[PDB]
RNA sequence: AAAA
């Protein structure tokens, strides 16, 4: 109720975008229901929210080919590469254009 | 462009980074990661992009836990393989730990 | 709290 996920399918990743309605407390990490994804595709995590929410979510998709964190300045920065891409690679995605 | 300060405690290693100027994602290919005592959890702290924080949290996932410093709260546990649970907050004040300047 |  403080938080909601939009899950968008793309060829090479699933986009997971969160929207925080009101300021969250860390106790929420114990209660959050994470979106299920196609585990054969990497994940791009997007949203305006605390660094600890991002780190929590990135860890929760570590079992996928890669995890990329959305930077509105750049695209999605690969922060974990298990089976695909390299850390520091940028995926050319504009999340604002998908959501608008 | 970015340097590390390693602060050894009994309960955790505090890794604090400092950025001299804006970094580019390419830096993640070049960064040398401080080695830690892997039998103690890690607290990550610093002023930098969310992707840097996520990159560092994953690089210390082989330790008992990874906590991310929030100046409003303390160190929020984002990963645990210890008594600590995700969403637990470690009472640290990094601003006070760093007073007087730490060599990076 | 998308460069705590």
């Amino acid at each position: 109720a403080s938080m909601k996920f939009a899950v968008i399918d793309r060829k090479n990743f699933t986009l997971i975008h969160f929207e925080i309605e009101k300021p969250i407390k860390p106790e929420i990490l114990k209660e959050i229901e994470i979106p299920s994804v196609d585990t054969r595709k990497g994940v791009v995590i997007s949203g305006r929210g605390p660094i600890w929410l991002h780190c929590f979510l990135a860890h929760k998709y570590a079992h996928t080919p890669f995890v990329a964190v959305y930077d509105p300045r750049l695209g999605a920065v690969v922060v974990q590469s298990h089976s695909e891409l390299r850390e520091g690679d940028v995926i050319d995605v504009v999340v604002e254009e998908i959501l608008k």
